DNA sequence: CGCACACTCGTGACTTCAGTCATGAGT
DNA sequence: TTGATG
DNA sequence: CGCACACTCGTGACTTCAGTCATGAGT
DNA sequence: TTGATG
């Protein structure tokens, strides 16, 4: 069930979350189908794995699974600016709202996930001992 | 309970574990006693929080909490790293069994962890996206 | 209102060579 | 050009 | 025996200046 | 000097 690596073995899932800048309603129709094929394309580039991905009109949500070695901010910056960049590009349009350089929200939101609570791992853990 | 940074939220959890060299089976009394004082001490002087830590003769576990700046291959060289060299000195007599300069296995076991499971996340973001 | 994850200004790193990440400070 | 995601 | 997260040899980074982390390879 | 933790 765990992954291995040459100097360990893990199972790391990552629930990454961010914002349209100014909160705008810009990710739907073209524009979101464009924005999943562009994050998919980002993280298979970076060696990252996408387990689920959902577009809203003005938050994206990512399921990742990483290695030991993917540190968050790296993976952030990789598909957050990677994406605001050929999002310009593929689709000009953003730039009528979005004229200031800026995609994105700067901030992003991440949490560490598992199948199961912290809770119920402790008390395996006593359980084991 | 969602901590926040410049640039950004978050709660991030791990459990470490990880094993003493060959196995041997050292970690007991005050040996283990010094072992948790001076992880305690290691997760200070790097701000990570220790959620909880059982002490085995043979395995550490450690649940900690981190901020997103602090990446895993660099907390655990931390901990083990600083903690075998300390406890070397501290407990000359692990040179007994250990005399080949390692108190640990060098591998190491990680793992994310949340307060909720990822199903109940799941299922919580679906209904927010639902709403109204 | 008063911020701040969000708004703005600022710094440096590094890819996407633009627009994020890192980051303090003001509003 | 801001007002809330987990 | 081969294997590898674990044993061993090897490389480089960086604290703990030893003994981990990074890392390939042979058993 | 190894034999299995999550
Ligand atoms: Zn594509
Ligand atoms: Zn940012
Ligand atoms: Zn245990
Ligand atoms: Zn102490
Ligand atoms: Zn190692
Ligand atoms: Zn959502
Ligand atoms: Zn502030
Ligand atoms: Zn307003
Ligand atoms: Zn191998």
């Amino acid at each position: 069930e765990m992954k291995k690596g040459r100097g360990y073995v893990y199972q790391l899932e990552y629930h990454l979350i961010w914002c349209v800048k100014y909160r705008h309603q810009v990710l739907v129709g073209e524009v979101a189908d464009g924005l999943k094929d562009i994050l998919r394309d980002i993280a298979a580039q970076n060696g990252l794995e996408v387990i689920t991905m959902e577009v809203m009109p003005d938050h994206v949500h990512l399921l990742l699974s990483a290695t030991p070695q993917q540190a968050i901010p790296d993976f952030v910056k990789a598909l957050k600016g990677a994406s605001a960049r050929r999002m310009f590009v593929a689709y000009p349009q953003l730039k009528e709202k979005l004229w200031g350089g800026n995609l994105w929200n700067p901030s992003y939101c991440i949490l560490t996930v598992s199948e199961n609570t912290r809770a119920q791992i402790q008390k395996y853990i006593e359980s084991q001992h």
